[PDB]
Order: structure tokens, then C-alpha cells, then sequence
């Protein structure tokens, strides 16, 4: 009921992050990141792996370009590693680092692949974490200095930039739940980190506008989880609102000029961050787009005896599941309709969508990942519905181009549209990747 075609100028890409794919962790002046420290801490990664080699994309990005070209994509979302650019976090530049990314940008543009660059995809320089990391306002200031450096050199060629990827993860997984680097476990520290991440975003936007050699299209990338109460009871509805506030509105509202949501301030009490009119104005620095990373919904039941927020997930077993998630494509439509009608950000990009499976190389040599094909098919159908409703959607990036180091899950959780043999570093396009190729060409 939503037609057949996407816009002719739609952006079609795949996405990666530097620590997940690059390897070469000590090469060419790179400094230590929090993810180097964390992955080298016994027990923090499920399978004893690290990003030391990963996909070896520091050396093999040309192979990655070959895959993007084989897929007929027109864009590549990737991150720049702050440790390669400013190894001390705050300090001199490492021109060799910048020059690596300059050559990669030129290779992408030569191939007809628009670079969509993420400045911060979780790889904070360890020296900054030694000075409290996102627990310090200074980290926000020097993040903006890094953003300036990078834009000054690459902004003649790269128009589309994101400051941060998934600040909820960096703050809440990294400083509250301890599952991500740097691995702290305190709610107040997580909420403080969340504020300094938003402040760093806003300071960076302003620094990038001043350093820009041409006008830029600057955004931020948020994970969003559409949340639904398991019943209409006051208790379940309130649990859904608390979860929705914890993940989504805590970030969307300040970005939208609305301040932090008061219901969440009330809930968090004394753990809430120190945070004034001046910082809010900074946080709301005008953006040219918003990136949405969408994977799943949350169907919330009140659970008065759990950690902040007392919201238990109610699984639907009749819905399919992947290796690690429930599949719910209609949530993509729902979150986009909400953003379109309720929030000011536009245009919108889906900067990540994808799934993990127990992928293996079959006897014939292919990877028969039909559930991942079906995942893309169903989510793209929802995007057509969103477009029909007027949502100002301008592109879609599959997470991920290739299997990679999936954070606390290690190399063991495969999200690629291309398979990565981590021993030999060979990549092979999965059946879902060929489906994407053919879908994109058919448009
Ligand atoms: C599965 C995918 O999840 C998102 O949370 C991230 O931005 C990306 O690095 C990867 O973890
Ligand atoms: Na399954």
C-alpha cells in the first residue's frame, strides 16, 4: 500500500566503526583507547577476543571498498579513530593518522561512495579516561578540538558528519552498567557522562561550523528503542515511560531544546547531572540531520524489584528471534512517525539496521542467511510506509558491511552482510548482501 520505489537520490550504504574493524592498534602513532584497555581486561569480552586485528581494515580498507562497490552502494558510514588523530586525547595532532583517512576518503570518492563520517564511535583516548573521561567537562572541550582538527583537513571532501554514535551506550553501558569500556558501574557517573557527551556534541558542532572549509551537514546518531506497555495499567504504562525516558527522551529532548525530561529528573533524583541554561543552549546547537540506529522494540512490564528503570522486557516467542534479538520491523515505522510528528529533526537517516545470525560457510561456499535477507526486506517495507506518511528519510545503512568485533560479544557475534574469516581476513558476500545489491539496483 506504499508503492514500489525509493527516491532516486536515496543514500544506500553499510556501516562500520573503527575499533570494530581496523586492527593495527599500535601502528602509525595510534594511542591507546578505552576499548584497548577494556578488551585486554580478562573477562570483559565473552570470547577472549580483542580489536587488535579485527578485520585488519586499517590495511584492508581497499578490500572493504571492493565489497561496497560489488554491492552497488553509494555511501559508506565509518568512524575516525580519535586515538589515531590526537593520540594523547588532548595534545598534538598525528598527521600520519589524518593522512590515512584522507587517502581512504579519496579512495571512497573515486569509487562513487559518499563518506558518512562518525567522529566518535566509542574509542575515547585512554589518557582522557585517566582524567575521568566522560566524567569530566574537559573531555567535552577537547572532543570539540578534535572535531575541529578533522573537519579542517577532510571537510573539503566530506559533507556529512556525525559527532557521536549512541551516547546512551557510551554513558549507560560504559559508566553505569559496566558492560562497555571503560567499565564503570555507577548511575550518577553514567548520567554525568551522558551530559558531558551531549555537551561535547554541542561544542563540537559549533567548532565544526567555524572550522568548516565549506558548509557541512552535521548530525548526531542515536539508538532508539520504541517502547510499548505490556498492558494499559498505570504501572505498566509508567514502566514504559520510564524506559522510553531512560533510552530515548533523555537524549532527544535536550537536543530538541526541551531540556532533560522532568519525569526522568524526578526519577533519577540526586543522581541527575549538574547542568544549566548555558549547557542546554550548547547541547541544542542546530543540526542538519539525525541518524537513527534501530534494532528492536521494548515491550515493558512494571518490575518494582529491578535496577533503574523497573521495566522488564516481555518477550513474544511467536516473533522471530535472531542470534541475539527479537525482530519487530513495525517498530522502525513507529519510531520514525514519532520523530516526524513530535520532534524537529529532519532529514532523517537510518544509520544502522541489521542483525546477527550463526552464519557459516555452507558446502557450496555461500552464506545462506535468509533470515537476514528477510530482516532487510521487512524493514525496507516499513521505510516505504514511513516515506508515504511524509517522514523526511534520506538514506539507509545496513549494520554491518562485514562481521567484526562486536564489543563485549567479541568476534563471536556476526552482524555483517559480508562474512569475515577472522583467521585469514578473507571476506565473502552473504546471500543477504547479494539481495541488497539486487534490491538497490532494482530501484
Ligand atoms: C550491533 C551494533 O550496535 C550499535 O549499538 C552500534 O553503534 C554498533 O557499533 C554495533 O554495536
Ligand atoms: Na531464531
Amino acid at each position: 500500500m506504499a508503492g514500489e520505489r525509493f527516491p532516486a537520490d536515496f543514500v544506500w550504504g553499510a556501516a562500520t566503526a573503527a575499533y570494530q574493524i581496523e586492527g593495527a592498534v599500535r601502528e602509525d602513532g595510534r594511542g591507546v583507547s578505552i576499548w584497548d584497555t577494556f578488551s585486554h581486561t580478562p573477562g570483559k569480552i565473552a570470547d577472549g577476543t580483542t580489536g587488535d586485528v579485527a578485520c585488519d581494515s586499517y590495511h584492508r580498507y581497499g578490500e572493504d571498498i571492493g565489497l561496497l562497490n560489488a554491492l552497488g552502494m553509494n555511501a559508506y558510514r565509518f568512524s575516525i579513530a580519535w586515538p589515531r588523530i590526537v593520540p594523547l586525547g588532548a595534545g598534538p595532532i598525528n598527521q600520519a593518522g589524518l593522512d590515512h583517512y584522507s587517502r581512504m576518503v579519496d579512495a571512497l570518492l573515486g569509487a562513487g561512495l559518499q563518506p558518512f563520517v562518525t567522529l566518535y564511535h566509542w574509542d575515547l583516548p585512554q589518557p582522557l579516561e585517566d582524567r575521568l573521561g566522560w566524567g569530566s567537562r574537559a573531555t567535552a572541550t577537547v572532543f570539540a578540538e578534535y572535531a575541529d582538527i578533522v573537519v579542517r583537513q577532510l571537510g573539503d571532501r566530506v559533507t556529512h558528519w556525525a559527532t557521536l554514535n549512541e551516547p546512551w551506550c557510551s554513558a549507560m553501558l560504559g559508566y553505569y552498567l559496566g558492560v562497555h569500556a571503560p567499565g564503570h558501574t555507577d548511575l550518577k557517573r553514567g548520567l554525568e557522562a551522558s551530559h558531558n557527551l551531549l555537551l561535547g556534541h554541542g561544542l563540537a558542532v559549533q567548532a565544526m561550523r567555524a572550522a568548516a572549509p565549506q558548509p557541512l551537514q552535521i548530525g548526531i546518531v542515536l539508538n532508539l528503542t520504541p517502547t510499548y506497555p505490556a498492558s494499559d495499567s498505570p504501572e505498566d504504562v509508567a514502566a514504559a515511560r520510564r524506559f522510553d525516558g531512560f533510552v530515548n527522551r533523555w537524549f532527544l529532548d535536550p537536543l530538541a531544546g526541551r531540556g532533560y525530561p522532568q519525569d526522568m529528573l524526578d526519577y533519577y533524583g540526586a543522581a541527575a547531572p549538574q547542568a544549566n541554561p548555558e549547557d542546554l543552549t550548547q547541547i541544542a546547537a542546530p543540526l542538519d540531520w539525525l541518524g537513527v540506529n534501530y534494532y528492536e522494540r521494548m515491550r515493558a512490564v512494571d518490575a518494582p524489584d529491578a535496577s533503574l528503570p523497573q521495566a522488564q522486557r516481555l518477550d513474544d516467542p511467536d516473533l522471530p528471534h535472531t542470534a541475539d534479538r527479537e525482530v519487530y520491523p513495525e517498530g522502525l515505522y513507529d519510531i520514525l512517525l514519532r520523530l516526524h510528528n513530535d520532534y524537529p529533526f529532519r532529514p532523517l537517516y537510518i544509520t544502522e539496521n541489521g542483525c546477527a545470525l550463526h552464519d557459516e560457510i555452507a558446502e557450496d561456499g555461500g552464506i545462506h542467511d535468509g533470515q537476514r535477507q528477510a530482516f532487510f526486506e521487512a524493514h525496507l517495507a516499513q521505510l516505504q510506509r514511513a516515506l508515504a506518511a511524509g517522514v523526511p528519510l534520506k538514506g539507509y545503512f545496513a549494520w554491518s558491511l562485514l562481521d567484526n568485533f562486536e564489543w563485549a560479544m567479541g568476534l563471536s557475534m556476526r552482524y555483517g552482510i559480508c562474512y569475515t574469516n577472522f583467521e585469514t581476513l578473507e571476506r565473502r558476500i552473504k546471500d543477504s548482501g547479494y539481495w541488497l545489491r539486487d534490491f538497490i539496483a532494482g530501484q
